[PDB]
């Protein structure tokens, strides 16, 4: 059961139109919209979408195995070793939010400090003591980001199993030499920092000039989340102010993977006509470049939408009926829209590209959607038992000889396993991961769809607590 | 009663040895240490300072006032009317971490998000509705470095008060013409950022090559906090650990002031031999260039004590007694005292570029010094009154009309006002400012003095609580 | 009559191996090597070559008429209007070296100083007073590289007339409004800078990604000069040094286009065993990245030359028979052949990307093959009457009213026009161009083809007289 | 006899105000003006100065000894030994347009292709063999800038000096070891490059913090050559056109020294009213910061004349009678003169910060102005024999065993020697240098003195023979 399964679960129930109906619905922690920040729903004057895993939520694991399956593909292509095709993509081995060390080839978990949670060389789980000879002080400098590469997105969860499948094959394959940094062949050198890159290059092909878009597209019911309150909510935004796409996909596979997403036999609710997905939204926005239109953006520009291509020229003219808009920036949004930043809810999955450069750069609203909320919630509220007696088991020793200590550490793998393993998205044990010190900073609500919001009521105040330093308490 | 005065009373006091004495002095807030993350004291191998309020703590107002009267008489120099003359330094107006607006002239108090608390334009007060037309959304890019200057340290109080002085000097005087970006003079434009950038070319003049050094050493007990507590603190940490210091400052002046803050007729405890201040040390560096320090760093040299003057060349030798180092980085200091980053606990004043910096680009523990916090703490538990009707108000409107938001700024105000016209250095009412936001993040530790730590012993566990996410509780 | 005419007719003669017969040959300017420098060929010990435009020699006007066609294709098919399909290729237009204003949408053609020597918008030149108004000093900066582009390379020659093309059809066709820095269509402006970048961009993509490889190979005949001098001058050249190839293109276009060039029934004389291209060479280099090749360069990589795909890993293996390297720098070629760069005479037609950099940046020996000289040398020796009367009039009006320089004028313009539209490569009247002043610095020797090296002996003293400045003549 | 005494020499003539006696005057080779392309006179409308070594020629040896003494007084200030106080100006050994090579500490005399003519480590001079263990190629990569510094000014002679006597000193004295890189001195390193960094700090801090204006000013007849001819130029070029000056110099010092060139009992002429040097301006600017000058150069100041410091503000008035300028572009020349480029002719002595750039940046004419050439000249002159003797040896080998080769060596040495321990400025032997070429290339008049315009009339047409590339002769 992945998470993905949970979103389709729910995804297939009748949008009950009571007033009671939804704010009961709300009671689960699968159907709620989490607070980090207060926001009151009342000022919120218009409502942005990106368009990959937050309208268009791919179902997992079969996305992440075309991704990978592409990936390999490509990279056997351009001369990688036949034996990369009897890799299989196993999703219980990759989390979110790893960090690739090219330099040593190393997948981490890390803290919002660079303190190493987890530490794995290909397969192989590096335990604390032996870490230190290459951390010596168990911490990454974040801000070498020609050394580390953090893997955001869920699009990289193919790549995070890969990177480890390769320097597993390359470590126990007769053929290769380990070095600190790389394998020998002869006399070829790979350093982990090419291979790294290979795997880079590889997956944006599979994306912009490879068959993945177009395997997507022919199979939609296999790959695609389809929700009928996906409609229904977009409709009630629209009554309450206004609503924008900007996603960093083309036109054409936007066209074809929205038109899917609201392919039913009526509109909004049953009995109603059904209307085109454009009109759900009063502007537009492709190839929109983020994190980059958070700042100077790219030009504007105008796309045909008979031929999909770009008309020739900037775009100088106003916002029309029918206009779709190709690069541009944020500035762009509020301009056209009238809106100013705290006047928009901007729904994205990119904890980086969406969420945390438009509240910084623009102070833009933010809702992050985080897709395996919906399965961690699960494990979380199931697992409870290990997580207390982890909590207890810090209180005891707080208070304390080193038995404790092992008793710690073996619990906090225990509970991890759960997860799989690299554990959960948001901590190892009792230490919370940088994503999650992300989502807490920089996303104002978050859940694991934005199809929740369909049970609050467009009034709603989402509370938070006010936070008080320690002196103040 | 300025903070100083606060620190110097408690800075006459002799030091009760008994161990029930200093647990039982540790009560008052005045003389605890604040905990952001739990640190354990017995894991730290080596206690790091700076000098500058830190060591070296500059008696309020006296200090600022001095720096205040020699920066104008340099920008007087320069040809700056004579009228500046008559300005006076108001150690009520400026509060630390604000944001100096460089194209419309305005002292912001922000909070992490860059959202505006308090918008000043010399000493008007801008309310809320009037700000939009300058700030459209309350909110600045704090990556906007170009634009924006945080006037992060004490140095910068005098040219906090200075900034808008000039600014309200020019505006009202008859001979100016006052312009959205500036001022003008007849045929002669003075942008807000030129006049800021001639303030702080006059305040690095008179640190550099006016006069405030020679006139800080010429009256000490003027000037500078003296502690009897400080040596024996001192000889504390050396008894368990390593001692560095790593100072911005210069070694001559280095020398007058450490040399006086040691000058006691007995060494560490009443009847003990006088000890040089360079003998409490296993480490000296001077010029050390913070934050660039962190990084790369600077060349090593070694200072000629004898002289004051730089040896030539790059010193290439081992740590060995007497000797004091200038410039060098970082990894100088670990690599001497063979430590890991989290051996250290580093005792610095400068958010940015003593604990910031440290914190991420090299995992040290940090102790952030706040010199006002001795009395802040008083204005907060006094009117608490004010605070808690606060708290009250926030929670009454959180469940209700428009009655209660005049009172909610009505009281924000008036509680803002009890620490001076630019209110608390943590927050504006209810809301975090942006230093307070940094203090929490990067700051394990924090208090008024790092004298507090007399009264902890080095077996302490510093504790605070585990954060948990919204979907986590 | 085109300038690959004149040298496909020389190739097609037989090489006389009498040594009177070869320094007899050397008595026509066609035959001959012309030398900007003294240069000593005994010293000589490697002689490097690239391969387009020098080894493989495009034929004209057939191979740039291809080129024009296939970008002009590309963008029609990225959304440029039909009327684009009724260009055709005009060879009498371009002249090669001209500086494209992307600011104004201009061709100029410029002296060394960067002033304007001729000046068309379109296909309309503007005259002297009439460029005054865009160019008031009738001077352009040649460091504002982001608004001038060089037009360097024969390549170059179908996007040159393309660019002039567009100007054109933009400015008379009704749909478009002219303005200064662009075309406006409704509310869609295009900016010359922006038609200038998709040109430029379609430009690669027919030579990276269309068909123009695939459309010569398939017809070598009609788009390549075939010589058997060459395999003769290559096979002397290796019986007194070293040999090599660094190309810019790849290993499977290189194969293709080499074997065409030594496909005949012999060896280097008839009668000879055919003998494969690669034995020809010590050492082999594709994807060469010049000018990049002669700074820090690329990594080193091997072709595996069964699939023409690059190995996996940087290469650290020695020089052996039959290795073709790919990347690298020209570091990489110096320490395999053990040559200092004055032992290396490089042969290269890209007076930028070959000669002046490996001349700056490393000291080698240089040898421009200027493949349009084989016919400027017929214009020169046939209208030198129209040289030899400007000549005078400059002499006598430097000693004179005005009627002269309507005269000058006149036969300046007659005389270019025996060239083309956009005169000689190397002058305009008494005024030399960029380039010429380029191959006078940087080019030790030149010629129309380096085959003019079979008619002189290898101990060869190529001798250019000493200059002197005016206070020392 | 030095350069700066033929000046003054021919500065204590009177100025013969016949037609015939100043076209006679100009027939000596010192009294002329020298052309690298022609000019013609009439089309200029603005004559521009710098003031150093233009206007006020500081005489030789005694300024250079000047500068030399306070940069050797100013290091052994910091720190250096004092052995360096015994060191003494010698004007034999520096040549102007050296090569530090701060890698190896030594200094280069090098052509316009990076090929080393002449090296020095201290005082000791390199021969061919022996520099090839540190230049394999006898080839500097000039784009190195980090590596090597051109000493292009007659303010560098004295360091040019200091840092062979620098090697030398450190090299001979026992208590320092000789690497590679720079010198050891025990636990102390110091590379040449610190070494060179130190010489050119020490060198601008005497020009800008230091005593060397200071001591100039006061002794103005030792150190600076007055001509009371120069006023009667000046006064002529104001008759046909406008004059400015633009000085890198402060308007104090400018002030201090333009008195003096103006302190005559007279005007232009004897009998004359005498008028301030002011008068002889159409517009002054001074802190020009050339070369940035003529890029986006600075915010344009107005000068307080008064008091000799910067009015506050950016000035954005008109031309005024009496305004001085501070900062600012060449644009706000040409804009407040209504000038275009090519009606300016430029005279300078920087040939980079004044010629190359002015002609370059802005397609100004440009005269170079060269102290040395009074006396180079009358060297060159005197030992033509040699050099003829040394075309001949080339001529004679360029037919020809190797008896030959080291006669040329031999006389190339003996011709070297007549100007000094490093030769000609302008060559080494047969061989031009780097500076040769630059004046050529970038000078289009040139001369000892631009006073020698006094001897041709403002109509006078200067002539260069029109170059012809190798093919076209
Ligand atoms: N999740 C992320 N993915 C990719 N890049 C990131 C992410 N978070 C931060 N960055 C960028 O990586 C660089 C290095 O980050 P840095 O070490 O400055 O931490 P930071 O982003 O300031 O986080 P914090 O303020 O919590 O320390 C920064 O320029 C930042 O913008
Ligand atoms: N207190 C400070 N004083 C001066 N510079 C700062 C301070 N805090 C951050 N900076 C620097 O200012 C620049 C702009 O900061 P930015 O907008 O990236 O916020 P940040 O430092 O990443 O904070 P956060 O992660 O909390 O948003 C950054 O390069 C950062 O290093
Ligand atoms: N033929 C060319 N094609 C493309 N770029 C060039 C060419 N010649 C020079 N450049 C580059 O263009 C930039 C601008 O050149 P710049 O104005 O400095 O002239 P330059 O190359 O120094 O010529 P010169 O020394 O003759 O004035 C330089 O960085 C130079 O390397
Ligand atoms: N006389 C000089 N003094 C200082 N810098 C110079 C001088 N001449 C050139 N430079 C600068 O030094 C850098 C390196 O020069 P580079 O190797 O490009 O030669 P260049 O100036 O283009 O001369 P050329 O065109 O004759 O080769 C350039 O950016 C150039 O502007
Ligand atoms: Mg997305
Ligand atoms: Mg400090
Ligand atoms: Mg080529
Ligand atoms: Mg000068």
């Amino acid at each position: 059961t992945s998470w993905s399964d949970r979103l389709q679960n729910a995804a297939d129930m009748p949008a009950n139109m009571d007033k009671h109906a939804l704010k009961k619905y709300r009671r689960e922690a699968y159907h709620r919209v989490f607070v980090n920040r207060s926001l009151a729903m009342e000022k919120i004057k218009c409502f942005g979408f990106n368009m990959d895993y937050t309208l268009a939520v791919y179902k997992s694991p079969e996305y992440e195995s075309l991704g990978f399956e592409l990936t390999v593909e490509r990279l056997v292509s351009i001369g990688y070793p036949q034996e990369l095709l009897s890799f299989a993509y196993d999703s219980t081995f990759p989390t979110r939010g790893l960090v690739f060390d090219t330099l040593y080839g190393n997948l981490l978990k890390v803290d919002a400090y660079g303190n190493l949670l987890v530490c794995a060389h290909g397969f192989n789980f590096i335990r604390g003591p032996e870490t230190r000879e290459q951390y010596p002080n168990k911490f990454i400098q974040r801000d070498d980001t020609e050394r580390f590469y953090i893997l955001n997105t869920l699009f990289n969860l193919p790549e995070t199993y890969l990177l480890a499948c390769l320097v597993d094959f390359f470590t126990n394959c007769p053929r290769y030499t380990s070095c600190e940094t790389g394998f020998k062949d002869g006399d070829l050198f790979m350093s982990y920092r090419s291979m790294f890159q290979d795997v880079r290059d590889a997956v944006d092909w599979v994306h912009y000039k490879g068959s993945l878009k177009e395997k997507t597209v022919e199979n939609l019911e296999k790959y695609v989340v389809k929700d009928g309150k996906l409609p229904l909510l977009l409709s009630w935004m629209k009554e309450v102010g206004k609503v924008f796409l900007a996603t960093n996909s083309d036109y054409k596979y936007t066209d074809k993977i929205m038109t899917y997403l609201f392919d039913f036999p009526h509109g909004p609710k049953p009995g109603s006509s059904h209307r085109p997905w454009q009109s759900y939204f009063d502007l537009i926005l492709v190839d929109a470049r983020k994190p980059l239109f958070f700042g100077e953006g790219t030009v504007l520009r105008q796309v045909d939408t008979k031929t999909g291509k770009l008309k020739i020229g900037t775009y100088t003219g106003p916002l029309q009926h029918g206009i779709v808009y190709s690069g541009g920036s944020s500035d762009t949004i509020c301009d056209l829209l009238g809106a100013k930043g705290k006047d928009i809810l901007y729904i994205g999955d990119h904890i980086f590209g969406d969420i945390l450069k438009s509240k910084k750069r623009q102070g833009w609203r933010t809702f992050l959607v985080i897709p395996e909320l919906a399965q961690e919630l699960h494990v979380w509220t199931d697992k409870s038992s290990l997580f207390e007696e982890l909590q207890s088991l810090d209180i005891f020793l707080a208070e304390l000889i080193s038995s404790i200590q092992r008793r710690i550490k073996k619990v906090t793998h225990d509970m991890d396993m759960c997860y799989g393993m690299m554990g959960s998205l948001f901590r190892s044990g009792s230490r919370q991961t940088l994503f999650a010190s992300q989502v807490m900073r920089y996303a104002d609500l978050y859940a694991a769809s934005f199809i929740n919001l369909l049970y609050y009521p467009f009034s709603y105040l989402f509370r938070a607590a006010h936070v008080l330093m320690p002196h103040e308490s």
